[PDB]
């Protein structure tokens, strides 16, 4: 315990030797409080202006305006699972890893790969000012090289999480990425490799994936969201995930084993408390890993939980209190005989999941799931799961998927969500100190995503043409903080569409290109109203009629540049 974390604690305590104190009134129970030192400091979402000027009817929708404005979950403990549960998880984790690594090879990620990642402004939780300064400098990689040697010796000095999301100093992110980055970077959780997974599939393929699941014989499709899944990660899960190292070798295996046992399984965290003071607390369980590593581990553990719930549903094991030597061989024979087929009945994306089990016994297979700590959100603990009989209403990654027939007979499966949600997100700009040019480039990014993924929604196709028309044609799309983002490009969007939906799409057998935007269909007007369209309102009819005047107001605010008129792509203006 304190033989592992004590080293990190001493360093921070010594830096603030003139401000150290063990306060009497500390609110931590589940967290172990080690001490505190004095601090004083705090990101409030800002309005992307180009987007708001071109979506005026939504200035009065409070679903949209409210999004732009504006604890006791992390301070919770999970009961140690039963012995029978722990054995099932241990046996399944072991069999899963072996499957994931049949056609993979664990490997250390490089300083070159991590370097190019910070240059492209990748999303990472963090002497030097910017994230790019320490990478260019060499004295950093000495700080990294120091820790790296201490990790090989089985000790840790500077790998302390920051709670503001679990941030960490860039050096720790590198060492984390070096050992475990291979899971993301070499697509371990691809659908080709993992069967349940969807990493790097993109909003335009998920829909086709749910449908392919649907085509299998079985019961309802079950989409149960776990209540605060990161805070429901047990130490037994952290141990089951660490069994990946058993597929590694040499310097890699020891560097991985280190991260797991020194950072994940023994955490140290600095937390600001307004009463301002920085409290140094520790804990062994819960999730705080790298946002990208977390995804792959959450997908791993979630696959494991869902495979076990299917075994409970199919009556492979009777009771979780203790596992018999006949219940072991049966569970093991199950994984070997059908475990692959049962993975292909799922779509898992981190804490998210959609399962089409063999029958509806699954719905009331809640003993193992509740014991693993994977407690379902907003349903009684022992009340059975409400199934879905139609794949076009099943929720997945914040979306639902409409089947949609093109005028030449070919079948698009398009993603969709409440249009008040899409317009509200586009109107937000994360960060301060943005130029009119930068804000405008982010707007083009959303409009190009809308034209590619949400083209079938009338108000988005129109507002997309308007935004692209109000932004100089060459000005490149920019991202605030980084699956597949093909809308990030200056190429002609009808050409992107043809590549994405016709050329590259393996569910389309006829590869005849689409020649104009009119050949690309919309959802029914009621479907479009059901998913939140304003078609039929006077405001939207006025907005659409007088659309050029808004484009010209933005054109006037930016200045005299090279602008294109994209509105003639729609029939009404044509
Ligand atoms: N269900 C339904 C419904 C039927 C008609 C309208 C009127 N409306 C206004 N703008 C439109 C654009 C394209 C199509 C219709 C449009 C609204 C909703
Ligand atoms: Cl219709
Ligand atoms: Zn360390
Ligand atoms: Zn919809």
């Amino acid at each position: 315990n304190l033989d592992i974390i004590g080293k990190r604690i001493e360093k921070i305590k010594q830096e603030h030797e003139t401000s150290w104190h063990y306060d009497q009134d500390h609110p931590y129970k589940t967290w172990a409080y080690h001490g505190s030192y004095e601090t004083k400091q705090t990101a409030s979402s800002m309005v992307n202006g180009v987007v708001r000027l071109l979506t005026k009817p939504w200035d009065i929708i409070p679903m949209v305006t409210q999004m732009a404005m504006t604890k006791e979950k992390v301070d919770t403990r999970t009961q140690e699972p039963k012995e029978g549960t722990k054995k099932l998880m241990k046996i399944t984790a072991e069999w899963l890893w072996k499957e994931l690594g049949k056609k993979k090879t664990p490997r250390m990620c490089t300083r070159e790969e991590f370097t190019r990642k910070v240059r492209s402004n990748a999303a990472l939780g963090a002497k030097w000012k910017s994230a790019r300064e320490a990478v260019e400098d060499s004295g950093f990689w000495e700080l990294v090289d120091k820790e790296r040697n201490l990790h090989l010796e089985g000790k840790c000095e500077t790998c302390v999480y920051n709670m503001m999301i679990w941030y960490m100093w860039l050096g720790a992110r590198f060492l984390e990425f070096e050992a475990l980055g291979f899971l993301n970077e070499d697509h371990w959780f691809s659908r080709e490799n993992s069967l349940s997974g969807v990493e790097g599939e993109g909003l335009h393929k998920l829909g086709y994936i749910l449908r392919d699941v649907s085509k299998k014989e079985g019961g309802a499709m079950y989409a149960d969201d776990t209540a605060g899944w990161d805070t429901r990660i047990t130490l037994e899960d952290l141990k089951n995930e660490e069994m990946v190292t058993n597929h590694m070798e040499g310097e890699h295996k020891k560097l991985a084993e280190a991260i797991f046992k020194l950072t994940y399984q023994n955490k140290v965290v600095r937390v600001q408390r307004p009463t301002t003071v920085m409290d140094i607390i520790s804990r062994r369980d819960q999730r705080g890993s790298g946002q990208v590593v977390t995804y792959g581990l959450n997908t791993f553990t979630n696959m494991e939980a869902q495979l076990i719930r299917q075994m409970e549903g199919e009556g492979v094991f009777k009771s979780i209190q203790h596992l018999t030597v006949t219940e072991e061989i049966a569970v093991k024979n199950w994984l070997v005989r059908v475990g692959r087929e049962r993975l292909s009945r799922m779509a898992i994306s981190g804490d998210d999941c959609v399962v089409k089990p063999l029958d509806d016994r699954f719905a009331s297979a809640l003993t193992a799931l509740n014991d693993m700590g994977k407690v379902r959100k907003d349903i009684q603990q022992w009340e059975p799961s409400r199934g879905w009989n139609d794949w076009t209403q099943v929720p997945f990654c914040s979306h639902h998927f409409h089947e949609l027939i093109m005028k030449d007979g070919r079948v698009l499966v398009v993603p969709c969500r409440n249009q008040d949600e899409l317009i509200g997100r586009a109107r937000i700009s994360q960060g301060a100190g943005w130029s009119l040019r930068e804000t405008a480039c982010l707007g083009k990014s959303y409009a190009q995503m809308w034209s590619l993924m949400y083209f079938h929604r009338r108000d988005l196709r129109l507002a997309a043409n308007a935004i692209c028309s109000a932004v100089p044609s060459h000005w490149v799309p920019t991202s605030r903080t980084t699956a597949t983002h093909e809308w990030m490009t200056t190429e002609d969007m009808l050409t992107v569409w043809n590549r994405v939906w016709i050329q590259e799409n393996p569910w389309m057998e006829d590869k005849t290109p689409v020649e104009s935007w009119e050949e690309i269909p919309y959802l029914g007007k009621r479907e479009d109203q059901w998913c939140g369209s304003l078609i039929g309102l006077t405001s939207r009819a006025t907005w659409a009629k007088n659309i050029q005047t808004a484009i010209n107001q933005v054109r006037s605010l930016i200045g005299n540049e090279e602008y294109t008129d994209y509105m003639p792509s729609m029939k009404r203006f044509r």
